[PDB]
RNA sequence: AUUUAUAUACUUCGGCUACGUGUUC
């Protein structure tokens, strides 16, 4: 169980609905998708890295401090205002939060100190139209990009057998030169990675409790969802989009809509996910990653 | 052969990125 540190140094576009939307972190779906496409391009085998590996979502970090998503636990006060405005809780204070030891003023201070990047829109045009030869409008369009301070970035949580971890490290060595976002070929999204161990993160990841904090985007398989939702606090997130090299027409190929729990849901009955298939009318199967990575407290 | 040694005034005034055009198939 290692973590992988990511520093960017170039703006990255991550996207929700259009190109001119900017987003800070990315989900396990696009992460596994990038790993899988990099593997296929490299020509190695996918069986090893399909049904053994567990990937957690990407989360941001700052100078020396790491972050995790806000648990969706019922804190019984009544402000319900400063906490709603909080999105990430530093690791130093995680167990303090889950025991209701976080004060309103401390929450305000954390919100004040949480600057880890800013948003930008760069305007771009496209003269590929008749403009080159005849009177034709240049078509302006915008892309949403997000940048980090020189001491920031994203990090991973990965776990599995050591052989799978070695394969993952190889693939990431390959991948640091492809992208991890949107307009990869337009100049966005190259990174350097580094493997680090953290004593505090390790203790947090190997705790023992009664609840569970979901750190990835997963969906229970058909026969286990019924028992999964006995006592659950969760939010669903729709995940759609097109696919890369499935048929002749990109604009005719579009993945089937899929729904999965978010990255902060709390469950009482642990379930195992699966790599659901979201293909139809296609030559090769298309995958989406739904497999949980729990922390028990 | 015996005293000046450039002197006062003014040291730039007047008149202050327009159009195709932003988004999608």
């Amino acid at each position: 169980t290692k973590v992988f540190k990511l520093s960017f140094k170039t703006p990255v576009h991550f996207g929700k609905k259009r190109l001119s939307d900017g987003e800070m972190t990315i989900t396990a779906d696009t992460l596994f998708s990038a790993l899988f496409i990099e593997t296929l391009q490299l020509g190695k085998d996918t069986d090893w890295l399909l049904n053994d590996l567990i990937i957690s979502d990407t989360f941001p970090y700052e100078n020396e401090l790491y972050y995790l998503p806000k648990p969706l636990i019922k804190i019984d006060s009544d402000n319900h205002k400063a906490f709603k405005k909080l999105k990430y809780v530093p690791v130093h204070h995680y167990n303090q939060y889950l025991n209701g030891e976080l004060s309103a003023e401390d929450a305000t201070d954390l919100n004040d100190i949480f600057n880890i990047g800013y948003f930008s829109l760069q305007t771009k045009v496209s003269l590929i139209a008749q403009e080159t030869d005849s009177s034709a409008d240049s078509e302006p369009y915008s892309v949403g990009t997000f940048t980090f301070e020189p001491e920031a970035g994203l990090y991973f949580i990965a776990k599995g057998s050591e052989e799978t971890l070695d394969h993952l490290n190889n693939i990431m060595t390959a991948l640091q030169y492809s992208g991890l976002g949107g307009k990869r070929n337009a100049g966005y999204g190259q990174f350097e990675y580094e493997i680090i161990n953290n004593q505090q993160l390790s203790k947090l990841l190997n705790q023992n409790g009664k609840h569970s904090i979901l750190l990835s985007t997963a969906m229970a398989k058909k026969e286990e969802i019924e028992s999964a939702l006995k006592e659950a606090r969760y939010i669903l997130t729709k995940r759609s989009g097109f696919v890369q090299s499935t048929n002749y027409s990109e604009m005719l190929v579009k993945k089937s809509d899929f729904y999965s729990f978010s990255s902060g849901s709390v469950f009482k009955n642990i379930f195992n996910g699966d790599i659901f298939n979201v293909g139809h009318n296609g030559k090769h199967p298309v995958y989406r990653y739904a497999k949980p990575l729990w922390l028990e407290v």
